[PDB]
């Protein structure tokens, strides 16, 4: 793993300064202190380096969210939603270059597309299960289908977080995004007709 | 415009069957009934053909939304939001291949990026002005900053509509998306603490 780790670290650091396209395999071996052929032993391509970096970021989010799901943080419903959204805000916000490049890679790469899609389905299914419980306990009204509600709320968070982290025009300022998303989640989940 | 129109139509029809990358300039001249050099007279590249197609779609949405904004459709607030969102649902839903390719082009093209960004700012500013009026008339509570609320709601619609039109996993079924978005808009806009 040692040289592997070094290639990974080098790729994340270089991705802070430029896109994958403008980083070469020699760039990565160089930064990792190895030759170009030795690189090809650890990874088949620079594309595969990103995949692995993205894979680690996405699992770290997912594991963090599972940790919460095993610990009912003794609190109000607004705060429960906030705490879970914040897992994503912090995890991806700590790995902006990889998030940024991983999103872009979805266009060009079926493995990146499928990884992102697999995790989104999981996070949506968990969101829906929580909405259902809130409904069964009688705290949330039976409005939209829980899964379709979960789907749009997760897609909002996806787009809105990434816009904010990349500083897009338009975007919600990074210091306002969490409140903005929590409001919309809580009002749409608990709000009646 | 006649030959121009033909190149445009040819590009939209071909984009129904494959991505821009897999369509050549000869493909477009051919379908438009002209030679390759004659193509280059009307457009500098196939990329510029998409830009123009996207430009027309985006303006058609925008004009449709301005038309609504000049005609207060005599109705309830839920229906007002629905009618405006539906402008986008129908316009872009009628031009899926161009929407789909135009989104993808944002990565590679600063002009596509800026066109999309300019229109999003306009639609967000209009959304915010309507939220403000609803607040001033006393129908909507003064919760989040109206513009940051508008920003996330528009980004949700962007992502969620496109996912649905491209049939992504995950996505809201196209026949459920409009209700799904209207619920979240109305509950977040009118919902209190
Ligand atoms: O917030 C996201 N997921 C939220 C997640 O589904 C979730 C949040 C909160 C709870 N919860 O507290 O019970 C349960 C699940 C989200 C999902 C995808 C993202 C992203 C964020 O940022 C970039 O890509
Ligand atoms: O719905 C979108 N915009 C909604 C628009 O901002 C708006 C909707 C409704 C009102 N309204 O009724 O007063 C005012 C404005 C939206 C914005 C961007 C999109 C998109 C949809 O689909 C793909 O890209």
């Amino acid at each position: 793993d040692d040289r592997e780790l070094a290639i990974l670290a080098t790729a994340e650091n270089l991705l802070e300064d430029r896109p994958l396209a403008d980083i070469s395999v020699d760039d990565l071996a160089k930064g990792a202190g190895i030759s170009r052929p030795t690189f090809y032993f650890y990874f088949p391509s620079k594309e595969a380096v990103l995949l692995t970096l993205l894979d680690r970021v996405v699992n770290q989010a997912d594991m963090a969210l599972q940790t919460l799901a095993e610990n009912p943080a003794d609190t109000d419903r607004e705060n429960m939603w906030r705490t879970g959204i914040n897992v994503f805000f912090e995890t991806f916000g700590s790995h902006k270059a990889v998030t940024r490049a991983g999103q872009a890679a979805r266009a060009t790469s079926v493995e990146v597309a499928e990884l992102w899609s697999t995790f989104m389905q999981k996070w949506i299914a968990y969101t829906a299960a929580v909405i259902d419980a809130e409904r069964d306990r009688g705290a949330a009204p039976r409005t939209l289908p829980a899964h379709e509600l979960a789907t749009a709320l997760n897609l909002m968070n996806e787009r809105t977080l990434f816009a904010s982290f990349a500083g897009e025009q338009p975007s919600v300022p990074e210091a306002r995004v969490l409140d903005t998303l929590v409001h919309i989640w809580v009002t749409s989940i608990y709000g009646e007709n």
